[PDB]
């Protein structure tokens, strides 16, 4: 049985991603967020509710990525160096999830926090989107998986990392770009820096597996990937309408969702599917 | 679908272990090992071979713990806070495994290193040992597992963390306790500090599951646990004979194996099975 041997490279990129993961290491103890209270109280109830809801959805996605997406993909990866990288990325998803709780403690009472988590758990669109992604991961709960199964789990993972988070990341960025909730915005920017490299890395792994598939299996997963993108898009457009109508930001968020969907496709080596639109300037300032 | 909510505790211990994991965080770039060369070259040929072999075995066990033992246990936990802890511990096993490569780079040429990793992969006792442990993990590659299956994976994990590493840790500690290879000894001490908390934590999780089993199932896993302890012990005694005969340390290492096997049993809430003996005094100085 083989041990990981970093003296013999298994590929030309895992070491650089291993080093970058670690270089980016952080935890929530490093950024106090109590100073956000002064701008928190300047927001309206509708703005505060939207913020708490999107953070709840982000927490759900990181929970599933650390607890299912990274572990089940990594278990089935043959390359032991890449497996190492994925294990570290999965741990960072748990750091991210804990950091949202750190934000919640400043912005809400204990009872309000538990209400948000009940809202997350019962939410039909969050349940639907998380169910679609995790169905691909749960197919990997078997002793041996096919390359098509592993590829589609990696596609789902890239779509989570590079696309599904972004309807949620929009609002912290938008507020931080206006000087509001800037400490929480700093945390969100650290999370985004991690998710960006997660999506690039899993996308490299997916492209490698795809190229190993038979032509018939390639045609199958190509179609399934395009369908999945648009199945998720219909749900995202319902989610943004629900969350952002009250505060007038629906079309802005939808543009940002499309921009990030295109990045997820490019991380998979695939062509963009949405028209190019320039990033919202306030969001850009929040980044 | 539930998101992890650190505002509502799921148990009385996961937060403290989460915090301690992070408090103990390190990576190999923090300890340069080049200064060990002066004492390395003073070892005999036989001492150098034993050292490289035990490091290879340690690398294998960390490889399997980070890539199978932590991920497959964690996926099947219902407690999302405990899941988070296990994900971080699994990442640390990959840090540990990479740190052995960092030691190898100072102590051996590129060709000598690849020889050690080939020796690891083809070794019959390492294959048997790793096969026994990982069989319990691989039983979890299915959507629904029983509590007996999850409990026995946790037992196997505690035995790896608290017991199977120690026939290998002995030698870096024994040399460091004499002023030899002290920088590599510092790394091994950091690894041990991590494995010690890993074994305690997994053992707490195992005791929780055990308390939910029927009396019939409890009797069945108690029998499996005692048999596994002794199945591993027979292999460990063959392994110590093979590695340490040439340097006259077999009985010393065996005493250390038994001491650590007792600690693994205690981490599971079980009585010791080996007579109490004091730890080798040089090993104690190396700690
Ligand atoms: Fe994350
Ligand atoms: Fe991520
Ligand atoms: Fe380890
Ligand atoms: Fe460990």
């Amino acid at each position: 049985m083989r041990a990981v041997n970093w003296n013999k490279k298994e590929d030309d990129f895992s070491l650089m991603f291993w080093k970058q993961n670690i270089a980016q290491f952080w935890t929530e103890e490093e950024i106090a967020v109590s100073s956000d209270k002064n701008t928190w109280v300047q927001l309206s109830k509708e703005e505060q509710i939207a913020y708490k809801r999107v953070l709840g959805g982000l927490t759900l996605l990181d929970t599933k990525q650390g607890g299912e997406g990274m572990p089940l993909v990594l278990v089935h990866l043959e390359n032991l160096q890449a497996k190492s990288v994925l294990a570290f990325m999965g741990a960072m998803e748990e750091v991210h999830a804990k950091s949202y709780s750190h934000i919640f403690t400043t912005l809400a009472t204990e009872e309000e926090i538990d209400e948000i988590f009940d809202w997350v758990d019962t939410h039909p669109l969050l349940e639907k989107k998380a169910g679609i992604i995790t169905s691909y991961y749960r197919r990997l709960l078997k002793p041996e998986v096919t390359k098509k199964e592993l590829y589609m789990a990696m596609v789902a993972s890239v779509f989570l990392e590079s696309y599904l988070f972004y309807s949620g990341f929009f609002y912290p960025l938008y507020l931080a770009g206006q000087g509001k909730l800037t400490a929480s915005g700093e945390i969100i920017n650290l999370i985004i820096r991690d998710e960006s490299i997660h999506g690039v890395f899993v996308g490299i792994l997916a492209q490698q597996i795809f190229a190993e598939l038979s032509a018939e299996d390639q045609q199958e997963v190509q179609k399934e990937t395009q369908e999945l993108l648009m199945e998720l898009y219909e749900i995202e457009m319902a989610y943004t309408e629900e969350i952002y109508t009250s505060i007038g930001l629906v079309e802005d968020v939808n543009r940002f969702v499309r921009y990030n969907a295109n990045k997820g496709l490019m991380n998979l080596g695939l062509e963009p599917k949405f028209e190019e639109e320039e990033i919202n300037p306030i969001v850009l300032n929040g980044l």
